């Protein structure tokens, strides 16, 4: 109980900044965790015992991918952890506990493909969820590790926070298939601006709670430009492989997915920093206004990507 975490000097001071990297060494990853956990949720929400053992059950589950892996885990929770830390009070001592598990468990046994992919090979999964199969699936996944003998991080809350932490974790999950993010920002938009947004409203926290989702999970987006590159080069080794896939269900691929179209991948970041990365940080700080540094940092990566065009990288 009097046992804190503590991390180098280096990481106790950066951790804070919403720019963090996790660094290349996997055994501090789950230490880093706990130290979120401990300082955003105190040392008391979690038994360390419990806790320290759905953390490495987690690990486990996570498959040896090139991106959807553990490091993408910690580092959306690590994005989580940002936000929350500068929206102190904005927050339910459940919510923090919920959501920071939720980005730890949102990619739960990723298989490096996505729902579409799923869909044209007919797997399994595509017949028992018809739409944001690969997240219905993560969920399922962190109910069953919920249950495990000595994993149930929730034991000490009563009947009703229990179902409530876990219709947060369901939602916050759900919310991180990007098909969704578009229409949920849309109506966050809408209610920003007519002024219509109460975060006592349910479903308005719900809908912020969502983009903060969105937002933490595409966070390679808001780190230093050396970070975001090499994260760039994870990301088109799933999308090719994918592509790769499509071609062996004879299956022309989208662009994205398709190797041979490798020189237009400078292009394919801008599309997708103005169709999805700049809205969502813009609305985000629009609500959340002490999360502009995503929205900045965002912007210099985009400016990145435009100098790669030009050739002057
Ligand atoms: C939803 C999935 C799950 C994994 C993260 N995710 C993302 O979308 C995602 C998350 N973080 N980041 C940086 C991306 C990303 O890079 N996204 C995109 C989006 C559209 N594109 C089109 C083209 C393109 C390439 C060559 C030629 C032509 C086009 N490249 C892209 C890349
Ligand atoms: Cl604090
Ligand atoms: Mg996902
Ligand atoms: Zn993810």
């Amino acid at each position: 109980g009097l046992m804190q975490f503590t991390l180098p000097v280096r990481l106790c001071k950066e951790i804070e900044l919403f720019h963090f990297d996790i660094g290349p060494f996997e055994n501090m990853w789950p230490g880093i965790f706990v130290y979120m956990v401990h300082r955003s949720c105190g040392t008391s929400c979690f038994e360390l015992e419990k806790l320290c053992r759905f953390i490495m059950s987690v690990k486990k589950n996570y498959r040896r991918v090139p991106y959807h892996n553990w490091k993408h885990a910690v580092t959306v929770a690590h994005c989580m952890y940002a936000i929350l830390q500068n929206n102190h009070t904005l927050f339910t001592d459940l919510e923090r506990k919920g959501l920071l598990i939720a980005c730890l468990c949102h990619d739960l046994d990723h298989r490096g493909f996505s729902n579409s992919y799923l869909q044209k090979f007919d797997h399994p999964l595509a017949a028992l969820y018809s739409t944001s199969t690969m997240e219905q699936h993560h969920f399922s996944q962190t109910v069953s590790i919920l249950q495990l003998e000595g994993h149930n991080i929730f034991s000490t809350l009563s009947s009703s926070e229990y179902e409530q932490v876990l219709e947060i974790i369901r939602k916050a999950i759900i919310a991180t298939d990007l098909a969704l993010y578009f229409g949920n920002r849309k109506q966050l938009e809408e209610m920003y601006q007519t002024g219509s947004l109460n975060l006592n409203n349910q479903s308005h926290r719900d809908r912020v709670i969502g983009l903060m989702m969105t937002a933490c999970d595409l966070c390679s987006v808001t780190k230093l430009w050396p970070v975001t590159k090499l994260t760039a080069n994870d990301i088109y080794a799933e999308f090719w492989a994918e592509g790769d896939e499509m071609k062996k269900l004879g299956i022309q691929p989208i662009p994205m997915m398709d190797r041979d179209k490798k020189d237009e991948v400078p292009q394919g970041q801008l599309g997708f920093y103005n169709a999805v990365a700049i809205p969502c940080y813009t609305t985000l700080t629009q609500i959340l206004p002490p999360t502009e540094p995503l929205l900045k940092a965002c912007r210099d990566n985009l400016s990145q990507w435009e100098k790669v065009i030009r050739g002057e990288e």
